[PDB]
């Protein structure tokens, strides 16, 4: 990984050691890339909804995944799972019973830095995960990311800074998270997110994350040229504020 200090550093080292499991994946990989620029074709707008009990950037939430996932299946163009434990209280057993009960497609969000994440993501049934450039160097991406491809999955690359976006070009990145919500400092900066987006190639698909709360800002960014939104804190406390965005 980079050279990281504070949560980041803790959060990356529990990584490391992240016990493997052993499961059959018994789903085909659906494609959240592929549907994003479906719902573009169709005029429909693209939300993906995340799946998180806890977070640094908001109060804890208990409710039930199943329940949760069913009910987005309907309106979101795909669902993030968060499967990190400490800091948000995810976990695989979240993504193994969402995969099995759902149809749409699913991202793993964790700290991913070693290869048996990746088993772990495909083995449970998600269809892609994110690759957080902020943690990682170069060097790990571009393996991460062939060793992700070699399972049919295309990765997020997730990026908050000019730095992060010119190595998830130099990597031959197709779908990026554009997050408006700095991981080290939880400064939401819009401003910056709208700078990145405009830097971003044409066949990227771009998904904007955090601070989304309103259907204008949803249109605002799609004339700018993001083709999805993620939308979590506001989802968990109310799942059913996605029919009023996607109007
Ligand atoms: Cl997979 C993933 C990882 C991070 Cl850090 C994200 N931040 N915002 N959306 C995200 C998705």
């Amino acid at each position: 990984p980079r050279y990281l200090k504070g949560a980041l550093k803790d959060v990356v080292q529990l990584s490391l050691r992240r016990p493997s499991l052993r499961a059959s994946r018994q789903r085909p990989i659906i494609s959240l890339r592929e549907r994003i620029l479906e719902f573009n074709k169709r005029n429909i707008t693209a939300i993906i909804a995340v799946y998180k009990r806890k977070s640094p950037s908001g109060l804890d939430v208990e409710r039930d995944p199943i329940e949760y996932a069913k009910f987005m299946e309907r309106y979101a163009v795909g669902l993030v799972i968060l499967t990190e434990e400490k800091y948000f209280n995810g976990s695989y057993e979240d993504l193994r019973k969402i995969a099995s009960s759902v149809s749409i497609p699913i991202l793993m969000w964790d700290f991913i830095v070693k290869e048996s994440q990746i088993d772990d993501a495909y083995n449970l049934g998600a269809d892609t995960v994110g690759l957080i450039v902020k943690i990682l160097t170069e060097r790990e991406l571009e393996s991460l990311l062939e060793y992700a491809r070699s399972y049919g999955m295309e990765p997020a690359i997730v990026i908050n800074d000019e730095e992060d976006l010119d190595i998830a070009l130099r990597i031959g990145a197709r779908i990026i998270i554009i997050s408006s919500r700095d991981l080290e400092t939880l400064e939401i900066n819009k401003e910056n997110q709208r700078k990145l987006i405009s830097m971003i190639p044409s066949n990227v698909v771009k998904v904007a994350a955090s601070g989304i709360s309103e259907r204008n800002e949803i249109e605002e960014l799609r004339k700018l040229g993001v083709n999805a939104f993620e939308i979590g804190s506001s989802l968990m406390r109310n799942p059913e504020k996605i029919k009023e965005l996607i109007l």
